[PDB]
């Protein structure tokens, strides 16, 4: 019943499914299977050179941050497989156009875009789609105002079965851009290595919830059913929140150990387990149409 | 029975109370209530422009880091409401005078104070009540020796019902002073955004426990009953501990996911839940006078 | 039955043992016993000036990172006490010779060694057994290429009773070399103060598992039974993994709150509890010879 590609957050996903009593199926490549085959959370392990076998019947596919990189956006939207939570939404985090449209539509403050009209020098900027340059600026992308100050990744789960928006965690990325923390040397790459669970100052959560609620509303318009399971808003905290992006699926920073879900449930429960519980709840109520695609 | 202001650590507090079987009441403002009303952990939700409605009968108020900012110290000490753990103690973290008196009285090493007798330049200093300056020094506060090196926030819970001091966690603040970690730019504000739970090197805990025990002793003198529930000692680890402050109530870094409590209990249990269990234990033993005010 | 020295990770160890139903015995010094005697997880508390009382019969000693510093390597290998997981292995993390031998034997990439043939200046290096210098280089050790970029400590548990390698967590050290993260000042000491649990990007785990499997294989040769319980590989992530060291016993970064174990078990379970469950499994199957020394 529950299957997905081996990478990104399939561990969290499968463990949560096997936890909710569902059966497990993982599509993995020959190089990566040694590790995953040693895991007691996988029942059916489908080894393959390519993951394009998205004809996975029977089960619900449950996407993550590797699906587009392993399969085009086209293939997925026209895929035969069942799929968890909308599916037309997945593309909304893929381009600036869609990302802006939604964030603007929700009223969420975003980092300002900068077209070559700097303040050379000592006026550095961030170049997205990364890397940051100074005055010069000479050398598909966008230029943004450089903002120093903790980057927070808020995880949400809107549930149709319960008709509520759940703020389930706040992540902080572990970038290779460290080793400067100990002793700064030169600009390093912003590639993520891992994620740190962080307990946000409580006085900021209400604001994020409002932004989240607004996001759900406009997405319900902009893309018919609009946001069924997990999603994330990415922010730069200046001391005034500016949105830098979104996650149209389980973010990844959700692999970190967040609590919060304990606010809606008696038990902890991760994002991957939340998705599975959403599935199980739909089953027991003949819903299940409201959460898939 | 259990109520408190919506902010700081009311989430942790209410969840822990509802976990110990207590009833829940939250005082929240109109702007922040959307978020909190969607939480299954609140039973009675008292919306209000101002929180000055501290006539809350029936229940136990349970204070946190917002109470003085929402209500003066005067009002609270003369408040009518029941209140968890002492109450005269809450003011001891409010001024240098009280902070020093207690820390000195407990024999705890504190960061040295510096009156304009620098070592200009490259001799930077920290200015409290923040911000750090260099040589110049020109431009209610105190000047302290600048100390680089992990800032640890130790959480304690002295319980009368059990007559023991519990070391329940060690927090690390997430400041906006980051984004320098990746690439240093300029001195940033030290405002906290969140908290990270950290497993301290075990060889350092005994020392902290000793300082904690001593703190309880002198507070039992300096302020009659002295320290009934949660409190925290703030340190700068040079490789030799220097106290920089204290928390005369639930600190906030306690929102992070700490274990430790598992050393006194079979189960995890947060600080907010610890306060509630203290309450329930008192109830079942007709104590309850020993833990309130 | 289960005893060990009070420091490093004895808290984790004892709690896990008391959790698996085992009895607990802690050897502690007079100065540190106040703290440990207040802990409900210790049954028999053996106070002593020196820990050289390694004649501990009845129980299984379970070593950690303080054993060699409290007792020589000689004494331990010829010790009378029972001891958990091999014991001849414990010395393999003690010297470069052994560390290299093993890492080379497993085909694990290691940080390159540098003999005075720098690139003075701005070409800084790390000096192990710490501290980092620049061009000059003038002033038992080794010199390594300086590498900036998150240091990861992977925790493993090879179990004979189950004949499998378990990747149970990834730690990140909290060094005093911080306070530079907020605002860089001067090169600080790399002494650890604590540990942060980190959820590693899932695409990197398979690679570490492979290195781990290989480590087990060669250790099974290089040191007869080779690696029975916990061990750790230390890396520098450049974006291409370079080994900097190993832990021939429970690492310490295992005191942090890791999940992962939930992949092999339905429950969380720490490393200290993992060692204890290994013991209990052996008991129930008359094995117990396969996991002790
Ligand atoms: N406007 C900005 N100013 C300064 N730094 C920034 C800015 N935007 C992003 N960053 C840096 O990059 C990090 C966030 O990267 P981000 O999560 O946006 O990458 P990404 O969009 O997920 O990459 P991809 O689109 O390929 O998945 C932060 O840690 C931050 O330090
Ligand atoms: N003596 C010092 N030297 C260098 N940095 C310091 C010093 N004291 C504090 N800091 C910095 O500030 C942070 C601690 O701030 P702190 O917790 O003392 O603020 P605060 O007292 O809680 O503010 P408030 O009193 O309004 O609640 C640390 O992260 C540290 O980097
Ligand atoms: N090759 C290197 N280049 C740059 N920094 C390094 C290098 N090796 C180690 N470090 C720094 O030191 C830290 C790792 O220290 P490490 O864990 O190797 O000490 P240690 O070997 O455990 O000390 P001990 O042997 O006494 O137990 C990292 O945080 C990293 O910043």
């Amino acid at each position: 019943i529950v299957s997905t590609i081996a990478s990104h957050s399939s561990l969290q996903i499968l463990l949560g499914a096997k936890k909710e009593g569902f059966k497990t199926r993982l599509y993995v490549s020959p190089k990566r299977r040694p590790f995953y085959s040693s895991l007691p959370i996988v029942d059916d392990l489908v080894v393959a050179e390519e993951m394009t076998s998205i004809l996975n019947d029977d089960g619900i596919v449950v996407p993550h941050g590797s699906f587009v990189a392993y399969l085009g956006i086209e293939a997925i939207e026209k895929a035969k497989a069942r799929f968890f939570g909308n599916r037309r939404f997945l593309k909304w985090e893929t381009t600036f156009e869609l990302q802006d449209k939604a964030l603007e539509g929700a009223g969420i403050p975003r980092v300002e875009v900068v077209e070559p009209e700097d303040a050379k020098p000592d006026e550095l900027y961030f170049v997205r789609i990364e890397g940051s340059e100074l005055e010069e600026r000479l050398s598909p992308y966008r230029v943004e105002r450089f903002i120093p100050g903790v980057y927070l990744y808020v995880h949400f789960f809107y549930s149709p079965i319960l008709e509520r928006l759940e703020l389930l965690g706040v992540d902080e990325r572990v970038l290779i851009a460290d080793g400067n923390a100990r002793w700064p040397v030169k600009p390093l790459p912003y590639t993520i290595v891992g994620n740190r669970a962080i307990a946000l100052r409580e006085s900021l959560l209400p604001q994020l919830y409002d932004y989240g609620l607004a996001f759900v509303r406009t997405m319900r318009e902009l893309e018919p059913p609009g946001v069924i399971g997990p999603f994330a808003l990415h922010f730069a905290y200046d001391g005034s929140f500016k949105a830098i992006g979104i996650a149209s699926r389980i973010d990844g920073g959700s692999n970190a150990d967040h609590w919060y879900s304990e606010l809606y449930w008696g038990e902890r429960l991760s994002m991957g387990r939340r998705i599975a519980r959403e599935l199980r709840l739909a089953e027991e109520e003949d819903r299940l149409e409201e959460v898939v695609t």
